[PDB]
C-alpha cells in the first residue's frame, strides 16, 4: 500500500526511462547537433509535473443563515493539448497530491486513446450529505466562478466533468452559472464541462460508455492468439467465465456487455459480500434483484459466497470498485488469466509484479476505464457541433441503403424475365430495427468502438517494438510518453 | 519576361473585360437603373489592387550575440472571404511587388476551386542558411508577433501556409507562438496557420496534395475527347509520355502519381541538369537514388542530358519549378502537348500566345497547383471541427457496409431454401483493405479529387462558352473574377 | 515565541475578537434581525484565509542548454479591493505557507494607510545566483507569462512589485513581458507592475520610500506628548538618540532622515558585527564608507562594538533587518522605549508583550514600513494617469506664487507713496529653491506624508477607541479588520 500519487509518478518515470534512449533516434535518427538528445529530456522532466495546480477558499452560505468557508483545489497537469480535462472530486478526502496524481494520470489516459485534452482535476473538501441540494448547488456556481476567474474552467481553456461524488445536475450548473457569468459572450458556453444532462446539451451514451470501454479492451486482446497464447487461451474452459468486483455503473455494465458476447458471470462481489453460480450469474437479473433491494445479497440461484471474489476460479477478474484491491497479498493468487482494471489503480505496482511472472495479463486502468473519457470528448464535440450526431445524415442514408437494396434487385431481376420475384430490398431484421431507430447514441458508441480498437492495437505494438510480453500498463504509459513528447517536441524551445 | 507580378495583372485585365459586358447583363439582366452596371466595374477596380499590405522591420538576435533588423512584407489582396490564406516566403530575392502579386495569384486560385479564402502571401527577406535552427526559429516567432498585432495573422484573419522556402516545423512554430500569446483565449488558436505538423494538428494527406492537384487536374482533361480532339490524343504514342521539371515534393509527386496510371516518364530535369530513358524513368528509384545523394545526377539507366528538359519528346511537359522558364523563345520549341502548370506563372504571357496558336493546351497555374490549397481549407475546417475526419464515422459505416451485404444475402437465401450458401458478404479484395485501412486521408483525398473534377467542369464551360478553345487560363481566370465579383455585388453598396 | 504565517495568523484572530462585539453595533447599532450579527462574523472567517493561490511548474532554459523547471507561488488573499498587490520573493526558502502569511499581511498593511489593494505575495523558488542575468530574465518573464494566463497578474487584477530578493529591471521584464503579450490591447499595459525603472514608467522617490515611511511613522508619536508622557518623553536625552539595526536601503534612509530632524544615531549594526559612537554616527559617512567597502566594519570614528545592537542604550531601535530579532530573550532587556519596525515581523507577539508592559512604544510592522506600498500606489496610478505628477501645474502656481508675492508687494506699496521700495517678492531661500527644482518626486514625497501622518491618527484614534494603551500593533490590526469588514458587508453577502 503505496498512494496513486505515486504508482503514478513511479509509472511514469518508468516508461520514461524505457522511452528515453529511443527517443534520441527512432526520431531525430540523426540530426544530432551535439548528440544531446539525451537531454530534450528536459521535455519530460517538464512533462512530469503539472504545470499549474489552483487552490482556493471560498464561503458559500448555509440554509441556517450560518456562513463557511470552503476549501478547493484543481490541478492542471498539461496543456500541450489545448483544453485541459478532468473531473471534480466532492469528498472530504481529497488532498492537493490527489487531484494532482489524477491529473497526471489523465493527461496520460487521454494520449492512449488519442483523446486532445490535457489532464485535469478537481476536488472540494466537501461531504456532499452534510449539505442541502440547495447548499450543494450554492457551492458548485460560487465555485465555477473562482475557477473561471483564474481560467480553470473554459470551453476553451478547462473542461471539467463528474466523478463519483457528483453528478450530471452539478455539472448542469456549472454550465449554466459559467454561460450566464464569464462565459456569456461564448458561444461555446456549454462546451464548458461535460457529462451534463441532455436537456442541457449531454451526449446521448454517456451512462454505458465507461463500461463498453472495459468491454472492447477485453476482446482486443482476448482476440490476439499472440497474447492469448501466452495465457494458452483464445479460452478454452466453459468457453469464457469472468469475476466482476464492483457492482457500480462501471462493473454492472461491464457484466452485461461481455456476457452477452458468450462469456460467464461465475461470481460477482460487492462492497458488502459476495456471490456465485459456475453456471453463470445472469446481468439482468441480478441488476433487478438488487433496484429492487439495495443489494445483490440473498440472491436466488446464486450463493453467498464472501470475503472478496477476487480468486474466485475464472479467466477473466474485473475490479471495478475501489483502489488497491489487488495487493501482493492476494497477487500470487488471482486465477484469473486476465485482470481487467476497470476502475483507477485497483492493482499495487507489485501485484502487476507477481502477476507479470506468474504469466497473467493486466489490462491497465489507464487504457481500460478510459471508455467515459473518451465519450466525454465526444459530448465535448457535441456541445461545440451545436447539433446532436447523425441529425442530418441518418435520413440520406436510410435512402442510400435503400437504393443498394433496390439496385441489387433491380439488377439480379434482369438476368431474368421479372420485376418483384427477387427481394433483396428486405434488410435483415436487425439492420430494419437499426436503420429504424437510429439515433446519435449509435454514433457515440460506434465512435467509442473504433477508438477503444484502435487505441487496443498502438498499446500492443508499442508493447512488441518495446518486448513486453504481458505487462501492457508500462507499455501504455510508454505510448503515452512518446505521444506527449512529439507535441513538446514539434513545437520549439525560443518562447512558450 | 518581366515580372510576375505582370502576368497576374495582365491575366485580370484581360478575363475582367471578357466578363464585363456580360456582368451587366447574365444577372442584372435587366434591373437597370440607368443601365450604368457598365459601371458597378468599379467592383472589378476594386477587385484587382491588394486592399493591405504590411512592411516590417524586426530584430532578431543571432546566435553570436549580435543584433540585426530583419525586412518582412506580407500583401492580403481580397476580403471578400473573411479568413486570408496564403504561403510565407524566406528568400532574399522577395519584393513588395511579388508577395502582391502572388496574393492576387491566389485570390483566384482559391476561387477557382471554390476554396473560401481571400488571397494573401508573407515574405521575409531573408536566406534560411545563414542563420542556425535556432536562429530560423526566433525570426519566424517575431515575425509571427508583429503579423498578429497588425491583424495578418489569426484563425479568422490570415491563415498562413509554407512555401517551398519554409517547412512544417516553422509552421509549428507560428501556431505555437501564436497560441501563447496574441490568440490564448482562442479556442481556434491554432486554426491560425496550416502545414503544420501532424502532432501539432496538421491534417493527414498534405504532402501529397500539390502534387496530386496536379495529377487529376492533368486527368480530367485527358479524360476529355473533345480538347483530347484538338490535340489529336486521348493519346497514342507510347500510350502516354512526359516529362517533369523541377524534382521538388510537387514535381516528384507529380512524376509519382502520373506514372502509377500508365504514364511514362521520359525526362527528369532539375536545378543542376537533367536525366531521359525514353523507356520510363521510374518515380521510385529516382526517388530513392536521390534522399540517397543529394540530386539526380549520374543516375544509373537514365542519361546525361541536358540543359532544361523543357523541350524533350513527350505530350505533357511539367513545369513544376520557378518562374518563366517557359518564355517566348523555347515557345515555338516544346513539343509537349499539354503544358501542365505544376508551379505559379512558369509561363510567360507570351508562350501562351504561341503555345494557344500552336494548337497545344496550357493547363493554368491558377487551376493546377491549387492542391495545395484545397487541402489547405481543408486542414482550415478540421481546426474548425476539433476532429479529424472520418473518426467517429469510420467504424459506422464498416458496421452499416456488412450490414447492407448481410442483407443482400438473407434477401437472396429465402429466394431458396438456405442459410450461408448465396455469400455476398464478402466485399471485393480492395473494398476489404478500403474498409480495412480507413483513415482521415482517404477523407482528404476524396475532397480534393471531387473540387479539382468539377472546377475542371466549371472551366471547360466558362471556356466553350465564350468558345476560348484551349485558353484554358484567360477562362480559369474569367471563372474566377465572376465568383470575386458576386460576392462583392450583392453585399456592400453603400458602406463597408 | 513562532515563525511568520502563525504570528500573523494570531495577529488577526486577537484583533477579530477585540472588533467582534463591537462589529454588532457601532454600525447596526440596531438592525438587528435575530441579533445575530455575532454572526456576520462569518465575514471575518471570510477575510482570515487566502481566498486563492496558484502554485506552478515551469521550464526555463539555461544557457548551457540545459532543460531545468522551476516551482513558483503566488497567493492572493483578498479581493475586496480591486486590484491585488505585492512582492514577488526571489529565494529556495519560499514557502506556499508564507506567500500566504505575507499576503495575508499586506492585506491588512494597505487597509491601514488607506492604500485601496487587496494582499497579494509571490515566490519563486530559486536562488538568482546560481542564474545569469539572462538567465534570471528567461525566469521572470515566463514566470508572467503563466501568471497572466491565470488571472495572476494584471493592472486590474494583480499588480506585484519586488521585494529584497528581486530588483526593479525584474519589474520592467515584467511589464515589458505582459505589455508585449497578454496585455497588448491594455491601454494601462504598464500599470500591471510598480517598482519599475523610471524609464519604463516608475515613479519618481521610490527608493526613499519605505525609509520615510518609517520617519513620519515614528514623528507622529514622537510629537503626540500621551504616548510620549507614558514613556516619559517628548525626548530629554541628548534631545535624542536611535540605533539602526539592518543597514538595507530601509536602515540606511531611515537613519538619514532621523538624523536630519535633530536625532541621533548611536549605533549601526549588520548582518556581520556592528558600530557605536555616542556623539553621533552620521550616516553619509558611514554611508560612503561603504559603498566604499563592502561592510560598515573598521569604520574610523566609531567602534567595533559587536553581537546585535538590539539593546544598546539609546531611545529608538529600528529593526530594519530579517525576521524576529526581537524575541522574547532579548526583549525584557531592550531599552529603546520605542521600538520602530522597519521591517515585516521583527518582533515575536511576546516581546510585544513583554514590551507592552515594560511600558514601551512598539510602532508596528503593520503601518511603519507601508511607506514602500504608499507610494507603490502612487506609481500605479501614475500609469493610469499616463502624465508625471505635477507636469501640466508646477509652472501654473510657480506663476500664482509670484502672483500673490507681487500682490502683497503693491498693496503695501500703496499704503505709502512707492514703486519697489518694499519688496516680497522674493521667496525665502528654500522656497526659491523649491520653487526652481520642482519635480513629480517632490509630490510623490508629499503624498506619502500624509498618508503616514493620517494612518498616524487613524490608528491613534482606534487605540484610543479599544483603550489598547500603547499595543499599537493590534490598534493597527484592529484597525485594518474594520476597513476590511465594511467593504464585504456593505456590499457582497448574497451570491458575491
Ligand atoms: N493527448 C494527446 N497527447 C499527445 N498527442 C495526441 C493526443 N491525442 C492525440 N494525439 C496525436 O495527435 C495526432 C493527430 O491526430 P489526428 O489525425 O488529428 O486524429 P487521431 O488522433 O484520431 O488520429 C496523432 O498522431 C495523435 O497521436
Ligand atoms: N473563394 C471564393 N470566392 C468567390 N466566390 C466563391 C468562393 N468559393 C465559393 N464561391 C461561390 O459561392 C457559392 C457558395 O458556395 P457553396 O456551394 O455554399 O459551397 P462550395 O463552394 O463548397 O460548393 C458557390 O456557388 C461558389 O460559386
Ligand atoms: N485595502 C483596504 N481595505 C478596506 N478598506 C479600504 C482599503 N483602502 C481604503 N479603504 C477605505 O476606503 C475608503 C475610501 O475613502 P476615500 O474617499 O478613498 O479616502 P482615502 O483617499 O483616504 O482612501 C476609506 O474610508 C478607507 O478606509
Amino acid at each position: 500500500d503505496p498512494n496513486f500519487f505515486k504508482m503514478v509518478e513511479g509509472f511514469f518515470d518508468r516508461g520514461a526511462s524505457i522511452v528515453e534512449d529511443k527517443l534520441v533516434e527512432d526520431l531525430k535518427t540523426r540530426e544530432t547537433e551535439e548528440q544531446k538528445r539525451n537531454r530534450v529530456r528536459g521535455i519530460l522532466r517538464i512533462i512530469k509535473p503539472c504545470n499549474h495546480v489552483l487552490s482556493l477558499s471560498f464561503p458559500i452560505r448555509r440554509d441556517d443563515g450560518s456562513w463557511e468557508v470552503i476549501e478547493g483545489y484543481r490541478a492542471q497537469h498539461s496543456q500541450h493539448r489545448t483544453p485541459c480535462k478532468g473531473g471534480i472530486r466532492y469528498s472530504t478526502d481529497v488532498s492537493v497530491d490527489e487531484v494532482k496524481a489524477l491529473a497526471s494520470l489523465m493527461t496520460y489516459k487521454c494520449a492512449v486513446v488519442d483523446v486532445p485534452f490535457g489532464g485535469a482535476k478537481a476536488g472540494v473538501k466537501i461531504n456532499p450529505k452534510n449539505y442541502t441540494d440547495n447548499e450543494l448547488e450554492k457551492i458548485t456556481r460560487r465555485f465555477t466562478m473562482e475557477l473561471a476567474k483564474k481560467g480553470f474552467i473554459g470551453p476553451g481553456v478547462d473542461v471539467p466533468a463528474p466523478d463519483m461524488s457528483t453528478g450530471e445536475r452539478e455539472m448542469s450548473w456549472i454550465a449554466d452559472t459559467y454561460a450566464s457569468t464569464i462565459g456569456h459572450y461564448d458561444i461555446n458556453a456549454h462546451a464548458c464541462v461535460t457529462g451534463k444532462p441532455i436537456s442541457q446539451g449531454g451526449i446521448h451514451g454517456r451512462i454505458s460508455a465507461t463500461g463498453r470501454g472495459v468491454f472492447h479492451g477485453i476482446e482486443n486482446f482476448i482476440n490476439e492468439a499472440s497474447y492469448m497464447s501466452i495465457l494458452g487461451m483464445t479460452p478454452g474452459f466453459g468457453d469464457k467465465t469472468f469475476a466482476v468486483q464492483g457492482f457500480g455503473n462501471v462493473g454492472l455494465h461491464s457484466m452485461r456487455y461481455l456476457h452477452r458476447f458468450g462469456a460467464k458471470c461465475v461470481a460477482v462481489g460487492e462492497s458488502d459480500g459476495s456471490i456465485w453460480n459456475p453456471d453463470g450469474i445472469d446481468p439482468k437479473e441480478l441488476e433487478d434483484f438488487k433496484l429492487q433491494h439495495g443489494t445483490i445479497l440473498g440472491f436466488p440461484k446464486a450463493k453467498i459466497y464472501e470475503g472478496s471474489i477476487l480468486e474466485v476460479d475464472c479467466d477473466i477478474l474485473i475490479p471495478a470498485a475501489s483502489e488497491k484491491q489487488l495487493t501482493k497479498s492476494n497477487a500470487p493468487r488471482v486465477k484469473a488469466k486476465i485482470i481487467a482494471e476497470g476502475a483507477n489503480g485497483p492493482t499495487t505496482p507489485e501485484a502487476d509484479k507477481i502477476f507479470l511472472e506468474r504469466n497473467i495479463m493486466v489490462i491497465p486502468d489507464l487504457y481500460l476505464n478510459a471508455g467515459g473519457v473518451t465519450v466525454s470528448y465526444f459530448e465535448w464535440l457535441k456541445n461545440l457541433n451545436h447539433v446532436s450526431y447523425g441529425r442530418l445524415t441518418f435520413k440520406y442514408e436510410r435512402d442510400s441503403n435503400y437504393h443498394l437494396l433496390m439496385s441489387v434487385q433491380e439488377s439480379l431481376e434482369r438476368k431474368f424475365g421479372k420485376h418483384g420475384g427477387t427481394i433483396p430490398i428486405v434488410p435483415t431484421a436487425e439492420f430494419q430495427d437499426r436503420i429504424s431507430g437510429a439515433s446519435e447514441k449509435d454514433i457515440v458508441h460506434s465512435g467509442l468502438a473504433y477508438t477503444m480498437e484502435r487505441s487496443a492495437r498502438q498499446i500492443m505494438r508499442t508493447a512488441m517494438k518495446y518486448n513486453l510480453g504481458l505487462d501492457l500498463r508500462t507499455a501504455a504509459y510508454v505510448n503515452a510518453i512518446e505521444k506527449v513528447f512529439r507535441v513538446y517536441n514539434e513545437a520549439g524551445v525560443t518562447f512558450t
